[PDB]
């Protein structure tokens, strides 16, 4: 397969006043959207050597026993109330990958949106302090600092499609964001068990089938183990890793809004047999928010498509990916 078009964009100008560099920026981002949708954010700021240390420190030390004191619904019957947040155990033999997924910090029992027991709304659980030092407090200050990365990407959009910085940004706040941050193990193991691995129609071996994200934009770090591949007109095509940045891509609410201006770009995992680090942050909206959709190739901007709230389309799509591509 051939190696896919995804650019390097110094995203720095977002975070401060020259509103001429960020007019640059935006045009760099309007056209990878328009391509391959895919490229790399470099001079982010985020100490990204030591995300992958403490994330390698919890996943390598944490026994059994916490993963079943963690885990969501479809793993332990007993709590009913996590089908978001938690572990998400392995099945040696049958199924490699393993997860820990956690939602906004904000999110506590006095939260109105907790009390009112909103769908996607819940409070998340941690391990034990004196078995996992300084874990908890590390992975709190990730999640606003990778909030505020978003943020300042989310005004480089906006301004690639013709509007003011703030109109998806006035949207994701500290207070109600549905945002997720998910650390997957992607683990070596000898041997490797043959029902872990899935067949693509044109015979590549995979580790999570084609799909479109479930977000507004998705904001990765990964290990530098090559993986991913992207469809596009001419096939599906390599997208080379790099450790040092952060990879962006839009997911299907984004191609709702534009009405497929900036699609969602369809993706696939490859299988390799190395331990490897795939840590995504979702970026979600609030559970009332609504966008009116537009079309920036029409002359008058109108859209045959109609308004869907941020709440209505996370809990369906969600719901619809684990039927797609099974439970991970
Ligand atoms: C290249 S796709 C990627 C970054 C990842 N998969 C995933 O993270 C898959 C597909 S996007 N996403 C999901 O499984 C959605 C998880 C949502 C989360 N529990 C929440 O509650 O917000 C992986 O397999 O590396
Ligand atoms: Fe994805």
């Amino acid at each position: 397969v051939s190696k896919a078009n995804v650019p390097k964009i110094d995203v720095s100008p977002l975070f401060g006043d020259d509103q001429a560099a960020k007019m640059r920026v935006a045009q760099q981002i309007d056209a990878a959207s328009r391509d391959t949708g895919f490229f790399y954010a470099v001079n982010h700021g985020i100490n990204v050597q030591r995300l992958s240390q403490k994330t390698k420190e919890f996943h390598m030390s944490i026994t059994p026993e916490e993963k079943w004191d963690l885990a969501i619904r479809a793993y332990n019957k007993e709590h009913q109330d996590q089908v978001r947040a938690g572990y998400y155990l392995s099945i040696p033999g049958k199924k490699a990958v393993e997860s820990f997924c956690y939602l906004n910090p904000n999110f506590t029992p006095d939260h109105p949106r907790i009390q009112a027991k909103t769908p996607t709304h819940e409070v998340n659980v941690w391990p034990d302090e004196t078995k996992h030092p300084g874990f908890q407090d590390f992975a709190e200050q990730y999640y606003w600092d990778v909030f505020g990365l978003s943020s300042a990407l989310l005004k480089g959009y906006a301004l690639a499609l013709g509007k003011e910085e703030n109109f998806f940004a006035r949207h994701f706040k500290p207070d109600d964001t549905l945002a997720s941050v998910v650390l997957i193990r992607y683990p070596y193991l000898d041997p490797y068990p043959e029902a872990a691995i899935k067949t693509a129609a044109d015979g590549t071996k995979l580790s999570f089938e084609w799909h479109e994200d479930v977000s507004l934009i998705t904001v990765l770090y990964q290990s530098n183990v090559q993986n991913l591949q992207v469809e596009t007109a001419a096939g599906y095509q390599d997208i080379e890793a790099d450790d040092t940045g952060y990879l962006i891509n839009c997911g299907s609410y984004m191609a709702h809004l534009t009405n497929n201006y900036y699609k969602a770009p369809i993706h696939r995992v490859k299988w390799v047999n190395a331990e490897r680090q795939s840590l995504p942050f979702f970026v979600n909206l609030g559970y009332d928010s609504v966008i009116d959709p537009f079309d920036p190739r029409e002359p008058n901007g109108k859209s045959d498509r109609e308004p869907l709230s941020y709440g209505d389309y996370l809990q369906n799509g969600l719901v619809s990916l684990i039927n797609k591509n099974g439970q991970t």
